């Protein structure tokens, strides 16, 4: 493994260490503590997920790496989705190089949502 | 400046995994908070990263989650053995079996006092 790959995994381990040793909530039970560690692993995974309400376009849920998030990219991708573009819709976004993919999904209760998944390239 | 066919295919696979978690989970309840939790768990499951945290005193897993494509039973066993033989930390491990993995391991002490061994693995 290369010098930069090793450097990057060491920086990720340091994020895990900070979560375990400094931020750990002593009041939480182990399953909550485990999910909080999960949150920190996904927070620097290069992946971001936005769930929008199909009716209003308003954000319902947002998870993952802020580094893979962009308000402008997500607005543009939602516009293509609402403009009947063939799904799933792809979008390359460079200002930072993101690849994103969007599609409508239907929750179990029928609630239509727009699902926008972004990735750092 | 545009994403390749392989980049597109890989991201489409992840989106379809997310769709499986929303539309094909027979036991997922309708409660909107419960839906957020399922999606967040599934995002980690294909993040290309896997994290194993073991109690140093017993060897028993305390936490395990992430992507199984990033995990190797054999590699983790070899890395854990290097940690327990007081190799210099953090310990790096490359591993191949078709796929090529990069893992890093270190001993830590959780805030509540538990001594743990941390095995972080990544798809190269
Ligand atoms: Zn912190
Ligand atoms: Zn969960």
């Amino acid at each position: 493994a290369s010098a930069r790959e090793r450097e990057n995994l060491q920086l990720k381990l340091e994020q895990i260490r900070h979560s375990l040793e400094d931020d750990l909530d002593l009041r939480s039970d182990p399953a909550v503590q485990a999910h909080a560690l999960q949150d920190q692993l996904v927070a620097h995974s290069g992946l971001h997920l936005s769930i929008l309400d199909s009716r209003s376009g308003q954000p319902l849920m947002s998870f993952g790496d802020q580094a893979a998030a962009s308000v402008a990219a997500n607005r543009a991708l939602l516009a293509r989705l609402q403009a009947d573009a063939r799904q799933p819709v792809f979008q390359s976004w460079s200002t930072q190089r993101l690849l994103s993919i969007g599609a409508s999904m239907r929750m179990k209760n029928g609630t239509p949502v727009q699902v926008l998944l972004s990735s750092e390239r």
